[PDB]
């Protein structure tokens, strides 16, 4: 049985790994996986997105297995590790710089005020909100970052993530594809589950059948064009 | 101490899982692998490498890393997984059939005549004869195959391939970039170590330090040119 009273949050350490991906860190917060951050594996992560969030094998496995390739060792990662660029670490991101002008790895306010400021008159983040800040995300990086990376690729990634804060952090069901901004912000700024405002576990599996149909969503709403070089090719491992 | 006498060579049998790459399916055919082909992990990978072939695990983490992409599973694949075309699986290998014309997944003799007709009056291949196979069998693609990928990714995993027949097949150092054609083929043909016919495991470590001037020899001795976008996208997983 998961008990969550058992996995309190704890703020990492000043050796504590940590890397640019929310999801990923909340779990190391809360002990899903390890509070060290090393040493962590598919079949680790897998079975912390489920305990922690009902987050299912399909999208963590993909998504995994890519992340395995930004370390060196044969079948572990350290959260750190995530930032490599062009792996999935992306330009355009909620709540990190790009790595071309300034830091990709932690929580930055400012960068995180485009979200915090959506969805206007409401106490949740949607779709439409979601998608409105994609755009303007990256309007931000086309106008400000020289080098910067826009591709289909990049840009499915993103609204992937999108699609992970408004599910994984939902008061109802994930479906509806909404989150209350009370829960999405402790989330993001904190990277910690916030239980004691009421956020629970959802009871409903979060997979690509209910995802999918939510990125494509906001990818539609957020009047994305391609911008240039637009090959899908990521960077296979470190040092390279 | 590796006791080779304890690693006999079996044919395969009716479901024994085997691949496009006569490198993993000789340490199975070997039981350096598992014989099934079955539940293969990066790890099992590198042991597997080093015992049999002297190969180091810079190579083998990468490439493995790369490989686990092409299976649902957390951290294995099946050996015949690895056909799936665009990850590492490319048109003009040196044994198999391009995906769009035919079977890349089994040796195909019709194929390998290339290969095996290489450095006339020579007992050896060596650089300059692999070269020539690259350069030709690339032309075979680009004229029989409207569906051709040729990129840089593609070019450099083949040469890669190509240093690896070369250099794990090798009878003295393999430094030198050259090995017997009796070993190779029996390596292609019959995917089994050629014990009986004089060869041994290498006594130098081959690693990418080893491989890398070897694989860069190859391609400039090969006069390739890229094939339309040149994308080194791969391919993230199965059945997208
Ligand atoms: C399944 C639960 C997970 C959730 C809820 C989640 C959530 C998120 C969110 C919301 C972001 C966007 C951060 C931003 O734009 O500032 C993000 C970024 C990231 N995630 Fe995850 N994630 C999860 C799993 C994973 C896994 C399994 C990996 C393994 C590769 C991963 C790797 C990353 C990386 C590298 C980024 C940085 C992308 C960027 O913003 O540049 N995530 N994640
Ligand atoms: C252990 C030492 C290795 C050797 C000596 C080796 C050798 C080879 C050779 C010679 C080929 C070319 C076959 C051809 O063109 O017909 C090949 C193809 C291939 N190898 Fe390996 N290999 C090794 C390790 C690996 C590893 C670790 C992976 C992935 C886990 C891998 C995946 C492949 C794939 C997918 C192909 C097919 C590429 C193609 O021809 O389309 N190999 N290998
Ligand atoms: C990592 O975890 C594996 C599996 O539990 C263990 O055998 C190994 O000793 C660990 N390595 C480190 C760095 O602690
Ligand atoms: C998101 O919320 C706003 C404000 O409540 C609303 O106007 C908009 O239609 C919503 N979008 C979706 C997709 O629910
Ligand atoms: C980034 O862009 C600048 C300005 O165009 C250029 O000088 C530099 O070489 C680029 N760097 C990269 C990472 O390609
Ligand atoms: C082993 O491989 C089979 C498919 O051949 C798969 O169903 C099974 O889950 C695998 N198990 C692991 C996790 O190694
Ligand atoms: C090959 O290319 C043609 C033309 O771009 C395309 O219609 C077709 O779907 C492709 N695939 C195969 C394997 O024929
Ligand atoms: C390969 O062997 C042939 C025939 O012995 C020889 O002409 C050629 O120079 C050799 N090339 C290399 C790279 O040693
Ligand atoms: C954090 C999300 C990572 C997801 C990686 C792969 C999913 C993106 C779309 C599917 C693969 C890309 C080719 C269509
Ligand atoms: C299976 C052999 C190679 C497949 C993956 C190679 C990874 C990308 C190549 C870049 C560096 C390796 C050789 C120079
Ligand atoms: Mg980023
Ligand atoms: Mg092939």
């Amino acid at each position: 049985a998961v008990d969550f009273s058992a996995h309190p949050w704890k703020a990492p350490g000043p050796n504590d790994s940590r890397g640019p991906c929310p999801g990923l860190n909340t779990l190391a917060n809360h002990g899903f996986l390890p509070r060290n951050g090393r040493n962590i594996s598919v079949p680790m992560i897998v079975k912390a997105g489920f305990e922690g969030y009902n987050v299912q094998s399909d999208i963590l496995i993909l998504a995994g297995k890519v992340g395995m390739l930004t370390s060196r060792e044969a079948d572990t990662i350290s959260l750190e590790d995530l930032k490599l660029h062009g792996t999935i670490e992306h330009d355009a991101s909620l709540s990190r710089e790009d790595v071309a002008i300034g830091d990709n790895l932690h929580f930055n306010e400012a960068i995180f005020t485009t979200l915090a400021n959506s969805n206007p008159g409401a106490d949740v983040y949607n779709i439409s909100s979601a998608a409105q800040v994609q755009h303007d995300r990256l309007a931000d990086s086309v106008a400000r970052n020289p080098n910067v990376t826009n591709t289909d690729l990049t840009a499915t990634i993103r609204s992937s993530e999108s699609a992970f804060y408004l599910t994984v952090m939902s008061a109802g069901d994930p479906l509806r594809g909404e989150a209350p901004k009370k829960f999405v912000n402790v989330f993001f700024q904190e990277e910690r589950m916030p239980i004691k405002e009421g956020w629970k576990r959802s009871t409903t599996p979060i997979n690509l059948p209910l995802l999918g149909p939510i990125i494509d969503r906001i990818t539609e709403l957020s009047d994305w064009k391609p911008t240039g070089d637009n090959c899908g090719a990521i960077v296979l491992g470190p040092g390279l």
